[PDB]
């Protein structure tokens, strides 16, 4: 009999498995597929980097820290990955060239780490290998037919007639989660307000958008678009270009390409093949057309229905429904992996405690469920707001700076807790992250929640016909222009600054600006000396 059985041998399960095996527990990993296999969730974001570093230090699994840097990924995982220096956004209208004044770029600050485009095939193989090396058992090509809970544990039954017995079950697979299937955990219909379906593949021969747009030098981004994740924005949808070969001497010539479409505005086209639908959208936008002219798909296309789903419950006695087994929003802003990490960080230390006390009372896991649902609700709001804003660039502009400034602030929040735990050797400083009033919000501060609430009511009113996009953009731009907290040295409070470029000098200015700031949270999270900022470079 096992301590824990984990369903799903992707990153979510194998990171969790790696922790529990590293601490001496008997782990079984179950998955219906075999490695290597393709998987989605390619961009990594700053919060992902800092929370990977966090769980790596907190739980003593060095392999996890290797995903937190582009250079460590290339040196320890495989050479097959891309770099992610920035998020790039570009607006397109049907038949028209892209307007160079309707772009956004967020260059990721160096302090949070160097981000990457994960070739998930190789990261997930890496983590699976690490899990087995720590002691996990694994059954691949294993189809779960039945889950049974009693007061002594859980029994998982597979199609081949074998049986796995454990004290706890974690389902970390995905949409086809057998635990959600058994227990009817999926909410029908979903409570989620975001609607989007998908068509995606990997391609070879995709060009850089930098080489196919005619942009005046003064509107060209500080760093190349192709050096990060390109988001081609259009009405109620967006396209991603995620290269794995955007750096010198890259070995992987592939590029992840996909399109998200609001199915209420873009109903299904069963008369077309998935590829034909994809190209029908590409042909609407001539710059995208030029960028993808010689590109060829190397996989069987995936076309989905509405991809959003959510669950009514996440924990039970002797079980936990984790990350993508519980819910999904959109690939936009790459929240999923970050969410997975935050959950593992919160679940692991709890599960271990339960296991060594044979006390599986659901109350001890109540926070995990709260976190899960909060993660999903806030993520929903972030993406839905964005999709609404895609109709009108000046409204999107406010969405953009509100999201990205919080990226920086929350990243420094977690990083500060991490460094200070590394200096005092006291885990309290990491556990204080769980005392936030807004579980799931990336920036759990009152002024940010107010700003985000206001953004959300305006965007939902625009979606409902009660307010025009122009009016909401006017109101939000006023709020942004009269705000005092939006890292002005980086330009977040300037609506005419579209390319946020956090250079070293600006970060220094942020620290000085934060030192004598009236808000206590700004002072706590960003006030440094120039020495401290220069030291961590």
């Amino acid at each position: 009999p096992y301590d824990v059985v984990i369903i799903g041998s992707g990153l979510s399960g194998t990171m969790l498995g790696s922790i529990l095996a590293k601490h001496g527990f008997r782990i079984m990993l179950l998955d219906g597929a075999h490695h290597p296999r393709f998987a989605v969730g390619e961009s990594t974001i700053g919060q992902t980097l800092v929370v990977l570093r966090l769980i790596s230090d907190r739980y003593g699994v060095p392999e996890i820290a290797n995903l937190a840097s582009f250079q460590d990924v290339l040196a320890n995982v495989s050479s097959s990955h891309g770099q992610k220096s920035n998020f790039g956004f570009m607006f397109h209208r049907d038949g028209e060239e892209p307007d160079p004044n309707e772009t956004s770029q967020f260059r990721i600050p160096s302090i949070v780490g160097n981000a990457a485009h994960f070739f998930r095939q190789d990261t997930d193989s890496y983590m699976f290998h690490a899990a087995v090396r720590y002691g996990c058992d694994a059954r691949q090509y294993y189809r779960v037919e039945n889950i049974e809970f009693d007061d002594g544990g859980v029994t998982v039954s597979g199609a081949d007639g074998s049986t796995v017995r454990a004290r706890y079950l974690v389902d970390a697979s995905g949409f086809r989660s057998p635990l959600a299937r058994q227990l009817g955990l999926r909410e029908e219909p979903s409570r989620l307000k975001h609607h989007a379906r998908s068509i995606f593949t990997h391609m070879v021969g995709v060009d850089a958008i930098d080489d196919h747009v005619d942009t005046p030098a003064e509107l060209r981004p500080p760093v190349p678009w192709n050096d990060g994740t390109m988001h081609h924005i259009f009405e109620r949808g967006w396209m991603w270009i995620i290269p794995f070969n955007n750096h010198p001497g890259a070995t992987n010539p592939l590029c992840s390409v996909g399109i998200q479409l609001d199915e209420r505005r873009y109903p299904a086209r069963p008369d077309l093949t998935p590829e034909e639908e994809f190209w029908s959208h590409v042909d609407r936008f001539p710059a995208v057309q030029r960028q993808l002219k010689g590109a060829r798909s190397v996989r069987e296309w995936v076309r989905t229905d509405r991809m959003q789903y959510s669950s009514s419950r996440t924990v039970g006695e002797r079980w936990c429904l984790m990350s993508h087994a519980a819910g999904f929003i959109d690939p936009l802003f790459s929240r999923g992996l970050s969410n997975t990490c935050e959950i593992i960080n919160a679940l692991s230390w709890r599960l271990m405690a339960a296991l060594r006390e044979d006390d599986f009372a659901v109350e001890r896991f109540a926070y995990v469920e709260e976190l899960e649902q909060g993660l999903l609700d806030w993520n929903d709001k972030l993406v839905n707001n964005s999709f609404i804003s895609f109709s009108h660039y000046p409204l999107w502009n406010s969405v953009f700076r509100i999201w990205a400034s919080a990226s920086v602030i929350g990243g420094k929040r977690i990083l500060n807790a991490l460094t200070r735990t590394k200096e005092t050797g006291d885990d309290s400083h990491c556990q204080a992250l769980d005392d936030n009033p807004y579980p799931g919000l990336w920036c759990p501060l009152d002024f940010y929640k107010e700003a985000f609430d206001e953004l959300t009511e305006l965007c939902e009113a625009v979606d409902a016909g009660r307010t025009t996009a122009e009016e909401a953009a006017r109101v939000l731009e006023q709020r942004v222009r009269e705000s005092d907290w939006m890292l002005p040295a980086l330009g977040f409070n300037d609506p005419d600054t579209h390319h946020i470029n956090p250079t070293a000098d600006k970060m220094i200015r942020i620290a000085e600006w934060a030192t004598g700031h009236h808000r206590p949270e700004i002072r706590e999270l960003l006030a440094a000396s120039a020495e401290e900022v220069r030291a961590a470079m």
